[PDB]
């Protein structure tokens, strides 16, 4: 039945694999409905026959038709095209998040990446969407878009590691300051900050953790890494881990 | 009108009137959906159960993800991956599905057994966070190609710490946007001892040799980087970041040498 539901959608099998069938019937049941090139790479993925790649792409296009940006379309088109599973999923995720995002940048920015197809940066994107979205503050999200929109992958990874890092410290100051670091949108800042939170932590002193987050309010690169010596050191004496925080205050 | 068909005849088959809420919103991609969901079910107990709520939703994103991780749960042929995608479908969130697949897609194509060990952990551990952070280093280590980071992204997935894998994803990335093998080399060497401190301290320095745009400067990172000290990547972090903001070419090779 399933090869008929897969012939109809085509023409409007020798294999007889159910799921790829399934799976095929969806990437042309979401392509006769979307774009020229769309219904042209559907069939391409027909005759690849691939359980796991064509359910990505139709995800892509599922989630390309809900944001409506035909660039999304078109971008789910390519690939599509390129065929390539992980390409697919990780553009689904940022597709995705953009759209839990309620953010027409974010949106916007997430079609972009579809277009230019790169893996590691999707799925470094989908990641500070992932933390922008639990945050709460809509000033995260829009720090997100716009780290998405330069389309950098190192960026993104430092910023969701001061995102990442800050949530775990409960300090709202903390977090208050990791989304300040997002909108300054510098990797230099966010890693030497992402160490001295990091070492906050692992130190485990609040006092620590706060003076971090006082330090990254300030976000001047060189004293977060002056403090990462003199706070790395001390967790190499809980008695200094404090004075090395103040220092920092 | 087969869409509710396929579906209402593989939910009659033990089944949890889901398809006659299914078939009467009348929505293909729900309904293809979900039959691939169902299907995906009844081949592989919790999961059919799991698959049910799935289909009572009528959830186009949901029951995709689902249904891909589920898909990927047989392709490993991994029991334990097979429940954690049963838990999965439980809660209905297309994120962690999604992140998850990810997880388990790349964990299958390492060919690394502790990878897909751990690709299944993470799939219990349902950690949206955690998933993806593996996921980089999982995508960046098959890319590499150097069988020991493929362990060591299994190593640090086992781990589940998406610290040490954001960290570490980031040494590598930065390795290989360097083109300097020693480099990739050393990041590799870094993976595999899985210190957060010391992949960013290393990160850092990295970050800051491209920028600096000094082939010294980027092989002497290296060098630290083989070194694994953290508070030497540090100091080194520090002079480095200083040129890099006033521009001195002939300061950014002095710090460069002096690294070494």
């Amino acid at each position: 039945k399933a090869v008929s539901l897969v012939e109809e959608l085509a023409q409007k099998r020798k294999r007889g694999d159910s799921e790829v069938a399934l799976a095929v019937a969806l990437v042309l049941s979401l392509a006769n409905k979307s774009s020229r090139n769309a219904i042209e790479a559907a069939a391409e993925i027909a005759k690849r026959g691939d359980s796991e790649v064509a359910l990505a792409v139709a995800l892509v296009l599922s989630l390309a038709n809900k944001s409506g940006s035909r660039n999304a379309i078109e971008a789910a088109a390519e690939i599509a095209k390129r065929g390539d599973s992980e390409v697919a999923l990780a553009v689904a995720l940022v597709l995705s998040l953009a759209n839990k995002s309620g953010s027409r940048n974010a949106i916007e920015a997430a079609a972009e990446i579809a277009k230019r197809g790169d893996s590691e940066v999707a799925l470094a994107v989908a990641l500070v969407l992932s933390l922008a979205n639990k945050s709460g503050s809509r000033n995260a999200i829009e720090a997100a878009a716009e780290i998405a929109k330069r389309g950098d992958s190192e960026v993104a990874l430092a910023v969701a590691l001061v995102l990442s890092l800050a949530n775990k410290s409960g300090s709202r100051n903390a977090i208050e300051a990791a989304a300040e670091i997002a909108k300054r949108g510098d990797s230099e800042v966010a890693l030497a900050v992402a160490l001295v939170l990091s070492l906050a932590n692992k130190s485990g002193s609040r006092n620590a953790i706060e003076a971090a987050a006082e330090i990254a309010k300030r976000g001047d690169s060189e004293v977060a890494l002056k403090v990462a010596l003199e706070l790395s050191q001390a967790n190499k004496s809980r008695d200094e881990i404090e004075k090395a925080a103040e220092n920092a205050k």
